[PDB]
Parts: C-alpha cells; sequence; structure tokens
C-alpha cells in the first residue's frame, strides 16, 4: 500500500517527495518498521506499531541508526 502509493506518486509526474508519508521498510513492506521524517525520526515494531526508541536528535539516519 504505502509503497504502491508512494511509488505511483513518485513515478507519476515530477513529484517524488518522501516526508509526510507512512514510512515502511521494504524489508517487510509495512509502515510499522521504521518512521523517518524531515523534522522528526523514530522507529516502530510490526507487532503492534509502538515506538522503540526516542524522538530527538540531529539528522534522521544519524539518530535512527545510532539509537533509533
Amino acid at each position: 500500500k504505502c509503497l504502491a502509493e508512494h511509488h505511483e506518486k513518485s513515478k507519476s509526474t515530477h513529484s517524488q517527495v518522501g516526508d509526510d508519508i507512512p514510512k515502511c521498510n521494504l524489508a517487510s513492506g509495512y509502515y510499522e518498521q521504521m518512521q523517518c521524517n524531515t523534522q522528526q525520526h523514530w522507529c516502530v515494531d510490526p507487532e503492534s506499531g509502538t515506538a522503540l526508541g526516542e524522538r530527538r536528535s540531529g539528522g534522521c539516519t544519524e539518530a535512527a541508526r545510532d539509537h533509533c
């Protein structure tokens, strides 16, 4: 779903931005894996969809990888 819409929009026309969308790791294809944003950046679990780490640090991948 998230990939189908995100991809369909990214391909269709010149608009392929990813910020206010349901971040879903291609690993499983669910939006309950990771949740990165332009201003925020947090992670979740497929079990239910709850947070695992904190939400406050420089950059996204930086804190996401360093400690979610």
